[PDB]
C-alpha cells in the first residue's frame, strides 16, 4: 500500500509527471498544478509529496534537485 518514487531534475525548471492514480489527494510543500492528461507540474527543488489513492496505496515521492 506503500509505493516509493525517486527522481532528479535541474534545479529551477519545470518538471511534468503524470499522477500515480485517477483524482487522488495530493499533499506536499508546493501547491499543486494541475495539467490535462492526468499530469501536473512543478518547479524543480529538493522536496518530497504524495498521492493518497482509491485502492489504498498512497505514493512517496522524492525530487533531488541538482545544478547543471
Amino acid at each position: 500500500c506503500e509505493l516509493y518514487h525517486y527522481q532528479e531534475c535541474v534545479r529551477g525548471t519545470t518538471v511534468i509527471l503524470k499522477e500515480p492514480c485517477p483524482s487522488g489527494t495530493y499533499e506536499g510543500n508546493s501547491p499543486f498544478h494541475p495539467l490535462a492528461d492526468n499530469k501536473f507540474a512543478l518547479t524543480c527543488t529538493s522536496t518530497h509529496f504524495a498521492f493518497a489513492c482509491a485502492d489504498g496505496t498512497r505514493h512517496t515521492y522524492q525530487l533531488r534537485a541538482r545544478s547543471v
